[PDB]
């Protein structure tokens, strides 16, 4: 901003540019997010007394959480991947991110947590 009348500007914005990642793509935000589930998700184990019940009755630890939730990770993935949008936005985030734990709560679940 140094000329209003006279411009003769044959090159401009040169450095004036950058694009930034201001949310995740679907791909990006599950890669980021997928191996932050098992930390989560067998907390949700832990927090609830009501579900620390089944918990301890198989006798069952965070890291043997941990090494098996990877597996509902990349199944819940390609469940929701189909139905989510081109970018995640952070709301977006919260939305299907919720909706990988309830399936991971119950993939792990029904394997491990059910002796059946």
């Amino acid at each position: 901003m140094a000329h209003h009348h006279h411009h003769h500007v044959d090159d401009d914005d040169k450095m004036e540019d950058t694009a930034n990642p201001n949310e995740m793509t679907k791909d990006a935000w599950l890669n980021s997010m997928t191996p932050l589930l098992p930390d989560l998700i067998c907390k949700g184990f832990i927090q609830d007394p009501d579900l620390k019940k089944r918990f301890d009755e198989i006798k069952m630890t965070y890291e043997q959480c941990v090494t098996l939730i990877p597996e509902s990770t990349k199944k819940c993935q390609d469940e929701l991947y189909a139905s989510m949008p081109d970018k995640i936005n952070s709301e977006t985030a919260g939305t299907w991110g919720r909706s990988l734990g309830e399936c991971i709560g119950k993939d792990f679940a029904e394997k491990h947590l059910i002796p059946k």
